[PDB]
């Protein structure tokens, strides 16, 4: 059930300049859209969903986790920081820290809670706890940007994105509220409205976390949508290329998702 229909991916990726990495899942029948999906691709920022993932889990655990007010000195913001540089003299909760990282890819909120985990090895260990052997944070934001050709850390590959991201969202990894929070979550993204969302009608739902490196053409999006009458769809589309000053293109990405839908037959 895997490339029932040849899509022009190969196309794309050169009039792009560099690879991309797609693996789409249509849950109702299991079919498949695949294209680079083994290959490992940086995951920038999208890596902050499976960490509010990694929350959520936690809560499950410790009732008061979310509540739990966090403050934090003028040395914890990041460059990218918009919803915690407004909290400073203030704090936030593991909760708002949460969506911040989520929804506004606040860097500066997702190393806050990468430290709640335990760090990169902590994150890594919550993947491998779903099943998840290709996942690997190795560095903090912003180093983890680098995108190096070649550099195993910091990446997945979309495939191992997608499967993780259909067990947390739609699957039994989470329980039944922390997974619609999840969901939730996902939904109020506000950077991705370039990206996969580009490709998807306004009358679906849809949920998201993008990715950003700002080196090697490095960028990405993966997402959940709930297409009218039909099993959602789970989808990741990851991007590279081989010169530093690459630029990335949010263009590609959803022109990159476009096809995957017309290769699962989805009409949008
Ligand atoms: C994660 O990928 C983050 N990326 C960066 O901080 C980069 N230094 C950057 C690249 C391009 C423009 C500004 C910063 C954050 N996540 C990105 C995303 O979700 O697409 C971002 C651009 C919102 S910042």
């Amino acid at each position: 059930l895997t490339n029932l229909v040849a899509e022009p991916f190969a196309k794309l990726e050169q009039d792009f300049g560099g690879s991309i990495g797609v693996y789409a899942m249509d849950t109702g029948s299991g079919a498949t859209v695949s294209y680079r999906a083994e290959e490992r691709f940086p995951l920038c920022s999208s890596f902050k969903g499976f960490l509010a993932a990694a929350v959520l889990a936690r809560s499950q655990q410790q009732a008061g986790l979310l509540d739990t007010p966090i403050r934090y000195g003028k040395n914890a913001l990041v460059p990218w920081s918009p919803i915690s540089e407004k909290y400073l003299t203030t704090g936030m909760t593991v909760a708002e820290l949460s969506a911040a990282a989520v929804q506004y890819s606040d860097n500066a909120a997702a190393n806050l809670l990468l430290k709640e985990l335990g760090g990169p090895a902590g994150l890594t260990a919550f993947m491998r706890s779903i099943g998840d052997t290709t996942f690997r944070l190795d560095r903090w934001q912003l180093e983890l940007n680098s995108a190096i050709p070649g550099d195993a850390r910091d990446t997945s590959s979309p495939r191992a994105v997608t499967e993780s991201l259909q067990k947390l969202t739609l699957g039994s990894a989470l329980a039944a509220p922390q997974r619609q929070q999840f969901v939730d979550w996902l939904k109020g993204n506000t950077t991705g409205n370039h990206r996969i969302r580009a490709a998807v009608p306004a009358d679906w739902a849809v949920g998201d976390k993008t990715g950003t490196c700002g080196v090697y053409g490095t960028a990405n999006d993966y997402a959940v949508v709930w297409p009218t009458g039909r099993a959602p769809i789970v989808l990741a589309v990851y991007t590279r290329a081989p010169n530093k000053d690459d630029k990335h293109s949010e263009a590609v990405i959803a022109a990159a998702a476009r096809l995957a839908l017309e290769g699962l037959g989805v009409n949008g």
